[PDB]
């Protein structure tokens, strides 16, 4: 095979991003096997460098002339940076005079962690690594293979960034899910504009077979990493959720933190003091152990505390206690008055290996094809499809033919809930978050205030104006029960802030502050990297922000609200809105799994304010106040108290998760 | 070197079904060329000859040594005869011994009818030959495959067949649309069972550029038959829509179609006698001429008024009608008084050039890529694909980047209607079309009396036992407005029967009357092409027979209702309802097109009793009922007199065409 591919690429130039190893060095490889010029960038020097020589070497071996040319190496390229990607750019040109494909192969793992335990910082590296890279390189290089009059750009997405029309959720890698359901969501809503010269698809594998999976150079496979995770998660919730229990029936969060600091899950169990629920935890921890790890004689390790009292100060549970209301964040693993010893495992690697089974054994036997397609495997497919020359706009999907089956499908609303479920609002707090969406903020209002007669709307806007902008368009009636509060330093700030004066809120609506801009590639005025950027941060992070105190409140509905375009627009704001509904669907389908593993239980909902098709948009003013008016009633629908749909299986599933286009 | 591409397929052997000449005889040339051996069928010896030399020829030139040996053909290979597609896998065997690549190429175009005009036979063709065919090649060489450890099936599908989630409306083309779309299903349904030996995929590519597109030797190019075609039926529509609004206001249809034989525009204008509608029809047809075309003199062709007859009396419009009802069938094409001559065009040689330029200048301002993919384009991307071991039960879209914009997602029941709109439904008459799904058919039946007030439920069997069973399910009070037809000839005669006993029907809820059968590829009693095509037969056919009668009824709601799946089945009759599901979905949605072109306006929407999700299927007793319920609701929100296109656009759009699941 690898011999006998040499007129496949003849003269054609890739620049393939994380080229050093797994798939993209094998692309690097083949691409070069069938005759294309090389510029392989990568983080790591010495993994590219000896990449590189074993290609060069196969090179002359099968007889090509000028083998050191035709494959050429940039090190310390950082995805995350984008100095560090114009200079991949620059090299390549420099190397081969011009760029006929642009891989965009880098990617990161990213924050590992539930939403609610998820730092901002990991998130944002996790998308500007693995998303608003491809962006960057994209703006840089399109222009250029549109002069040529040819190109192809191919994003290596993954399986678990979902298909067109079916999100998936990857509990625990919400940041990684949204960042390559983003990778093909650009290939869906983009290639237009890339056309006619530019050919723009994805490729989305699952599980591939290498080491990077299996574990090399004595690291774990990503499997037994899965593992860990879960286990650590799973004590986590334990401990949080016996924590909570005991708070909602009365006990002090001091009482209950004074209680775990001891750490000692004998004792624990057997003292007649402690509450129930600690108890009941610890009895349940001392059974879980092999005789040499640790986690059944203690409760947690520094970093599970750690995470545990974040959780309950991002619930507004420290807001009356002396101690805890005050203590620095920086000492939040420093509190447990004994820790396990490190000279032991906390965790049993028994139940590591066994979630880890679990894990593999779930995929694998869901694949058509019978077994995980390997490195090479998944590199022949990307090479094999560079050489076509009529598909664009799609997600090629060499893995193996992996069929996970759930339901989770954009549906467009034509439904409604009994005027008793909307009762249950009577006296009830929400929030509305939001700016630019006045006529859509201001129905939704005046439908909790004058159809559900909730007590207080906060409205957390960006600006006074904002909020003047939506109080001016109710009766004065109505806006006696509509509250300001307008960010001073950060969302999450504003949250705690409105919970602190006004309450626990039973419904969350979060809108994005800004419009989406009305361009994309044009060379008059296109979409610059920094502006699509922006565009991330004020329509997914933005989500993210709120979702992560969101879903640490009891008895609160999320509800998410993906872009709105003007009515006439003929820009691509809408290929723009299409974008983060697909990207968005990612993280509502993966948090809505997480919340069910929590105490807190929160369902999360998305609401999408662009239709799919443009010709179906609202074109008209009545078309308008009905859409309006179908925004609020599907608010009211997925954000008013759940309904009694524990006994429908069918019922419970289409609640949570749920993406709805008015 | 510049040249060599055999890595990707050397000694692979291709059995390709229209290898002679178009996509098939370029996937032929291309996979020779990369090493791999070919047995090239189609039915003309001469076309077969000049392929396999001009590829032996381009051998040669390329250095390959027994080249004679690589390249095979047999003739008199036809779709249509399956005895003769055995006689092609054999001849494969005998020439190469093994077969690793099965293309799935040849076609027809099918009747290019729209459904009402449509004949059984001509459906039957085309599902027999694009689809069924497929099926019985897939039946031989499956097991061959699976025995020797590998092997690769192609589908070649359409665009416009639809893709996995979205249909597509093909009006005019129904028998075709299902075929394709059947070609795609097969792959996103069977996959798993052709695994993990055999890859099977689809390709959809849209227009294609090369002879048959084009025209050659003075046939029409196909956006020129299409053209013409579209003008045929619009001369019909309109004659038809005329003689109906007539007929509506009370003007006997004997005294219609006594005016119409005269078949004169310029009398009929003028003539005082004719009822509005047709002085209107004539003064617009005598407007639309060229002077050199008769169709500004003559309303009608003997084709055009044999097609209207037949429409009229299949809407029972004859049953009162004393000389039309006894006429014989066969005198359709002989009423007219005077008929255009034979020596000059009736169509207009420009209208059916800028009809031409609509369809071509339509598909080619939706190509992401600006230019419509070559035969050699389409074959060189499928020869790419055919070298992933990776991807199984996906299609892929050589088409240049074709993007059809629509919203014809299959979607999950939770919608409602006014009681007012159910109320419509007070004293009119509904029919049920089925036999074993007893429990869906009683409830609805219960459903259609009890809370919607139907004065009569006619429930068309197969048998009295199937009528019996659903009656025993029903309260005695209830069952007083259900009425047995039990077909005796064809359902066609059944719903004449129905039609002429009990009047016009408000709701036609059609069932298939046979469960699916329980295998597909099992080594020990798979399902033979013969009962794969019962399957197709039960389950497609009989749902186009029902509508091409429903779809001539005003005031009628057409419902077509895909296959259930006992509780606790475990066998692929769960991917046959998916199968199903999925192929009907474009007949649904290129029917619900085509009737709001006719004057009887007829809505249709698909209903489906299997979930996409096994797992989600009802799983006891309890679960059972709630589907059985939620059916019943599902039958009523679509059969129930619909909201009106003015009261608004979206509403309007949600109710034509739709899949839903509950
Ligand atoms: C398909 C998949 C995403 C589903 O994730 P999931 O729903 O979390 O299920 P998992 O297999 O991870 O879950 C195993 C167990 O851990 C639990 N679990 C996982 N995350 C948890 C959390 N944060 N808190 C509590 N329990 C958790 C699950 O609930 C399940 O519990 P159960 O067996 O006791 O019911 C997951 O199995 C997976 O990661 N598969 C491999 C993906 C892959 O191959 N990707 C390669 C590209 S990056
Ligand atoms: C895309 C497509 C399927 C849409 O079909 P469509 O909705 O019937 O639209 P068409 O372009 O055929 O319609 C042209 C006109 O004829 C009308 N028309 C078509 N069939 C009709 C019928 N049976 N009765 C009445 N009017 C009809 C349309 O409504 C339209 O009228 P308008 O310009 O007044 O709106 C069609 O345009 C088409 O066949 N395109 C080419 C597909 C192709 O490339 N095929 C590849 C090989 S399979």
């Amino acid at each position: 095979f690898s011999e006998n591919i040499t007129g496949l690429h003849l003269g054609k130039v890739a620049l393939i991003t994380g080229g050093s190893a797994g798939i993209g060095g094998q692309v690097a490889r083949l691409l070069a096997l069938a005759g294309g010029k090389v510029m392989m960038v990568a983080r790591r020097e010495s993994e590219l460098a000896v990449a590189r020589a074993r290609i060069v070497s196969e090179l002359e071996d099968i007889g090509f002339a000028g083998v050191e040319r035709r494959v050429q190496t940039l090190a310390n390229v950082d995805v995350s940076n984008f100095e560090s990607l114009k200079g991949a750019v620059d090299a390549t040109l420099k190397a081969f005079g011009r760029i006929d494909y642009l891989i965009n192969n880098a990617g990161v793992a990213g924050a590992e962690d539930m939403v609610v335990d998820m730092g901002v910082d990991a998130w944002d590296y996790t998308l500007d690594a693995n998303l608003v890279s491809n962006y960057f390189l994209m703006h840089h290089v399109a222009p250029l293979m549109k002069a040529q009059g040819s190109g192809y750009i191919l994003n290596v997405s993954s399986y678990f960034g979902g298909e067109k029309y079916l999100a998936v959720a990857y509990p625990n890698r919400a940041d990684y899910a949204v960042s390559k359901a983003g990778q093909r969501a650009m290939v869906e809503s983009m290639a237009r504009y890339l056309g006619p010269e530019v050919q723009f698809n994805a490729i989305a594998p699952g599980p591939v077979d290498g080491d990077r999976l299996s574990g090399t150079g004595g690291k774990p496979g990503l499997f037994e990493r899965r593992g860990k995770l879960i286990l650590e998660n799973k004590r986590l919730n334990a401990v949080h959720a016996a924590a909570i229990k005991a708070i909602r029936r009365g006990v002090r969060v001091e009482a209950v933190l004074a209680r775990l600091a001891r750490n000692d899950t004998v004792k624990m169990s057997h003292d007649t003091n402690n509450p129930r629920e600690l108890r009941e935890l610890a009895l349940a921890c001392a059974r879980e152990g092999d005789g040499t790890c640790t986690w059944d004689q203690y409760l947690l390790t520094p970093q599970i505390a750690a995470a545990l009292v974040s959780r309950l100060r991002q619930a507004g549970l420290f807001l009356d206690a002396p101690e805890w209301s005050e203590r620095p964040v920086t000492e939040d693993g420093d509190w447990l008055l004994r820790v396990p010893p490190e000279d032991a495992p906390f965790l049993p690697a028994d139940k590591i290996a066994a979630e880890a089974k679990k894990v593999g054994g779930g995929v694998l036997s869901k694949l058509y094809l019978g077994k995980m397609p390997t490195e090479h495997d998944v590199a022949q497919a990307t090479v094999f499809f560079l050489a076509d020359r009529a598909v664009s706009g799609e997600t090629f999907m060499p893995s193996g033919g992996l069929s996970v089956e759930r339901s989770t499908t954009e549906r467009e609303l034509f439904g409604s809930p009994k005027q008793e479920r909307l009762d249950q609002m009577r006296g009830k707090t929400v929030w509305i978050i939001g700016e630019h969406l006045v006529d859509y903020l201001a129905e939704t209002a005046r439908a909790f205030i004058e159809d559900c007669h909730a007590a207080n709307v906060v409205l957390i806007t960006r600006t006074a104006e904002g909020f003047d902008a939506v109080e001016a368009q109710l009766d004065e009636d109505v806006a006696q029960s509509l509250t300001s509060l307008v960010v001073s330093s950060d969302i999450e700030a504003a949250m705690d802030e409105a919970l602190s004066q006004w309450g626990r809120p039973t419904t969350i609506l979060s809108t994005p502050f800004t419009a989406l801009p009305g361009k994309l590639f044009e060379a008059q005025d296109p979409l610059t990297p920094d502006e699509f950027r922006e565009v991330v941060a004020d329509n997914l992070t933005h989500h993210f922000r709120v979702s992560r105190r969101a879903s640490l409140y009891d008895d609160c509905q999320l509800v998410l609200t993906s872009p709105d375009v003007a009515m006439g627009d003929k820009s691509p704001a809408f290929a723009l809105a299409n974008f983060i509904k697909t990207t968005l669907h990612a993280f509502t389908a993966t948090l809505a799994v997480e919340n069910e593993r929590l105490v807190h239980d929160v369902p999360v909902n998305q609401i999408n304010l662009t239709r799919r098709v443009q010709s179906e948009e609202p074109r008209d003013l009545d078309e308008h106040l009905e859409e309006v008016r179908r925004f609020a009633r599907a608010v009211l629908l997925v954000g008013a108290p759940l309904p009694d749909a524990e006994d429908s299986r069918y019922r419970a599933r289409i609640y949570r998760g749920m993406s709805m286009t008015v």
